[PDB]
């Protein structure tokens, strides 16, 4: 019912489309509110966005460790919607950088990592905080 997998796929498709790359359930109201919040996050936290984009040194064998290290740091002091939006933007940076560095094979892997983290680690918090509808109530 949270449909976190399709939320991830639609989000990553949008991020890759913004950079000119074509790649591969909840209301459009949720999908559009999330992508607008993520665009706004990265224009508000531009230095952070740019630093993350620059300092990722992706290879296939180390990309998961990069993902897991950053996500643990992001949620170390707990979960809030803003950090969830930052998590989506981070996955979008990892996907775009993968395509830029001729490692496009990583995009489907990163999408799986994101869906899995939502389902296994953020699911309880999302349900307890009123689901994706509550995200829209606050930030739509
Ligand atoms: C106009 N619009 C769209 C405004 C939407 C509004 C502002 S946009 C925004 C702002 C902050 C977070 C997300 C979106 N949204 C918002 C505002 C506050 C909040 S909130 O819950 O009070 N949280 C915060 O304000 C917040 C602010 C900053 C946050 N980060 C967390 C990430 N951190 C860098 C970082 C640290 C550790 C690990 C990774 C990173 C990192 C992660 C990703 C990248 Cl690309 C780069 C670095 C930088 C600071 C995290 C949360 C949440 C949202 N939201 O979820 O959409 C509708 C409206 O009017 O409400």
């Amino acid at each position: 019912s949270q449909d976190n997998r399709e939320i991830v796929m639609k989000y990553i498709s949008y991020k890759l489309s913004q950079r000119g790359y074509e790649w591969d359930t909840e209301s459009e109201v949720v999908h559009q509110t999330l992508r607008q919040a993520g665009d706004d996050f990265s224009l508000r936290y531009r230095r952070d966005f740019a630093e993350m984009s620059s300092q990722l040194h992706l290879t296939p064998g180390t990309a998961y460790a990069s993902f897991a290290t950053v996500v643990e740091e992001l949620f170390r002091d707990g979960v809030n919607w803003g950090r969830i939006v930052a998590f989506f933007e981070f996955g979008g940076v990892m996907c775009v950088e993968s395509v830029n560095r001729e490692m496009s094979v990583l995009v489907d892997n990163i999408a799986a990592w994101m869906a899995t983290y939502l389902n296994d680690h953020l699911h309880t918090w999302i349900q307890d905080n009123g689901g994706w509808d509550a995200f829209v109530e606050l930030y739509g």
